[PDB]
């Protein structure tokens, strides 16, 4: 069974938020995706460098997240530390996601190239960088997720299924 | 605020004297089309010397408050073209969607963009762009990654730069 | 300038031990550069398995004791734990040249999704460029025709030697 690691970063999410809509894209994205069997493994965390590097080795080293997303603090802004955490933790970066991520973006918006999303290997767990907005989120995923369970396959992780009427993943 | 934008040129030539720094001038003058709101241009000719690059840069950023520092030279594959190893030990987080941007822009019309190193950063509050040699390049790399800069700006809680918008119409979300 | 180019040619193979492997890989590198150049140049090639310090080892032979210009790999280059061409080319080069990344995965991407698994870079030793392929004999020529017509100007800026091309298949570019 497949365990899957969504995280929220965010300080005002975390002090406190009447919903959480960027993590509940992200499970509503994956949801529509995948016909397999699988398990959110979810954490609403600040924009804290030491927190967000805790919990992704966390998700990766013990609780054997084959994919772990997150969302929101990868900006210019003097908080937006979660490309750094992501960098810290991963051995093997994945420079291919956030070149397609950016240049799909960038279709739409001239401020795309201020994003600093990434996505690296920790041992077999891939982790990826997604922006804040829904919208943003699922356009995100659309591009880069047809590459991920072919990834996962070469990892030795779970086989991922997909309703192919929603998105067809390339083996 | 009054905006302060750091401009380097990086020339074992121009250092040791020149009749004109075009490429300095390509920058000054595309910054002053671009640019409503008033600004101070901080100009540095220096060597390629890694360890000078790094400290003009500090200082822009650290001292003089520098919004936004842009370079042009040594950025190729040549032994001395060390201005993006500066910029890269002087900045504490790089800003990577810069460097994709701008050699696209430049593949455009030349194979040879690939060999370009030019990258962009932030240094706590300052972004410091690479930006390409020739006059006409530097325009056209400035028309592809300016319309980002004011709203970088805006987010690293610096000046406002206002633009004329008949020239370049900057994205503000 | 005047001197005579030798390039390497590196496969990088979980069967290289195995005399009776068949390198199509290293093979459409050679068939492609032979393809491409007019000038006199000559191969150093070597199959070695996917050992990281093997890995190093032959890069940094190839660049500093044969006085390779480029040098191009072939395989170990995925997401797999195994596929460790990438960081030995990180560690052997003193400088990145992120221009040949980007562009391979966007000639790749035309074709397959999966191209943004790809972690093939490209970097300098000294004054030998160093570019990771992939492993497909097609995936290598549509590779290097994207990629090769900026690599001998690469080589003139370094001080190499003057790479001479047939313009019937590969035009080399080469600005004032
Ligand atoms: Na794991
Ligand atoms: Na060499």
């Amino acid at each position: 069974k497949a365990k899957i690691g969504i995280v929220t970063v965010s300080d005002r999410a975390s002090a406190g938020i009447y919903e959480d809509i960027s993590g509940k894209a992200i499970i509503d994205t994956l949801n529509d995706y995948l016909t397999s069997e699988w398990e959110p493994i979810y954490q609403v965390i600040p924009d804290e460098q030491d927190v967000i590097e805790t919990t992704l080795i966390k998700m990766a080293d013990e609780q054997d997240c084959c994919l772990i997303v997150t969302t929101g603090g990868t900006g210019p802004a003097k908080r937006d530390v979660t490309p750094e955490a992501t960098e810290a933790v991963c051995d093997r970066m994945m420079p291919g996601f956030g070149e397609l991520m950016r240049a799909e973006s960038l279709k739409f918006v001239p401020t795309a190239i201020l994003s600093r999303q990434t996505a690296g290997l920790r041992g077999d767990s891939l982790i990826v960088n997604l922006p804040g907005k829904p919208k943003s989120i699922r356009e995100c995923l659309d591009a880069v997720f047809p590459a991920i369970p072919y990834c996962i396959d070469l990892m030795e992780g779970p086989y991922l299924e997909c309703n192919e009427a929603v998105i067809k993943p390339f083996r």
